[PDB]
């Protein structure tokens, strides 16, 4: 687990690792949320070309359309939206909890 990446750079690697935790319907929510999103403007995802896509295909989908860490953002920030707040907290913690600490 640890000391695996002495020198490394993830992006897609972290994206996949979290998207592999999502089941078909979880990915379903995820890919419709951002893929058919009008809040995202037009939607960087092609027209239904993610229906037969799984964690592997999805990771390589977001990474190609959005970008390495943009894909990651699109996943973590959608985890919270599909009621996958658990894994979402595994993604973003950012900084500070209440006072002084964290």
């Amino acid at each position: 687990g640890h000391m695996l990446r002495t020198a490394g750079r993830d992006g897609l690697c972290r994206l996949s690792t979290y998207l592999e935790e999502l089941e078909a319907v979880e990915l379903k929510k995820f890919k419709l949320y951002l893929g058919t999103a009008t809040e995202l403007g037009e939607g960087k995802i092609p027209w239904g070309s993610m229906e037969k896509a799984g964690p592997l295909e999805m990771a390589q989908l977001l990474i190609t359309h959005f970008g390495p860490e943009e894909a990651w953002r699109l996943a973590l920030s959608t985890f919270e939206r599909i009621n996958r707040k658990d894994l979402w907290e595994r993604g973003q913690r950012e900084d500070l909890v209440r006072d002084t600490v964290e």
